[PDB]
């Protein structure tokens, strides 16, 4: 119990399939207690005509209660696991970044430097950082289209990041110019690579 | 093009796969303007670090009402999208529960009726039913985990389609018992199957 939540789930399950196996692990647990209450709710229903006022109104009261608990439950659960998958998603998104930075790092503090090699490592670079934006594109993306007045609140928190992400490129490009023979050559396939992410 | 628009969705297509491929190209349109438009902001950034305070602002107010505009866009289309598909999904399953329902219909008064036809209709029928109990608990279930609020006027209304399916659940193996042989031919599977 204590020591399986330890492990976590086994290596062969990607944080996404993990993430909609245990969405659909709790819609269909729910779906469950839902039919339960509703099929008791409706069994005292079906006496209720026989019973005094006052037993009729705690009759109602209490599925409704029942019902208001059951619905703070399922919204609260969810939110968690919303949480702790955005919370996933991102810091894999970060950590590919950094790896990705120290391996062009690598490639080009080499003795000497091997075109082909800092190219692929930039690219590397790149497209983690296409990633990172792309997942900013689609988060603000996702509020617009289901919450407005959220989605106007983080509009520039948006193009903050947005900026954040083109200094990381320029600064990254920027290392690659301190060897100006290297740069050169490398020009022509790294605009193709800037133009194709964008 | 309007023809293309008749001849619509491939019927191999199943709704589902239609609706998240849309889904998914919206996101990915949406996306595409989105990011146009913030580096355009980006660009007129820079192209105005040199002007006036009052200039500077007067650009920011400006990107700020075109993303308005399509905040809007991407949401009124959304609400679309999901108008249209919570709809055929309810056609869908009223459509299968008729038809189950009329070869059941077909099977039990056939001449004479074979006790394994109508056993399999039967089953087929309760499937249907039990699609669309799902469903309302599912659509229940679904506003409560992300919109909490709005679930609370659900009550009623899932507690009263509950109980309208039990009850058509009912009236259909009353059509059985309505043929004393069959009915106990069938009387021990038909057990089994409740559960």
């Amino acid at each position: 119990d204590g020591v399986d939540i330890y492990f976590g789930m086994p290596g062969e399950i990607s944080e996404h399939e993990g993430f909609l196996r245990a969405k659909m692990d709790l819609e269909e647990r729910r779906m469950r207690q839902i039919n339960e209450v509703m099929r008791e709710w409706a069994m005292a229903d079906n006496q209720s005509k026989n019973l005094p006022k006052a037993d009729r109104q705690a009759l109602n009261e209490h599925f409704q209660s029942i019902l208001q608990t059951l619905e703070e439950q399922v919204s609260g659960e969810r939110q968690r696991l919303v949480e702790t998958h955005a919370t996933r998603v991102i810091a894999l998104i970060n950590d590919q970044r950094r790896a990705a930075l120290e391996g062009f790092l690598a490639a080009l503090q080499a003795d000497p430097p091997q075109a082909e090699r800092v190219l692929l490592a930039l690219r590397r670079y790149l497209r983690a950082e296409q990633k990172e934006q792309r997942h900013t594109l689609r988060h603000y993306q996702h509020v617009a289209a289901v919450d407005p007045e959220k989605a106007q609140q983080m509009r520039f928190q948006v193009h903050t990041h947005l900026q954040v992400i083109e200094e990381r490129v320029n600064q990254s490009l920027g290392l690659l110019d301190q060897n100006p023979h290297l740069a050169q050559e490398l020009r022509p396939q790294i605009q193709e690579l800037l133009h194709s992410e964008h």
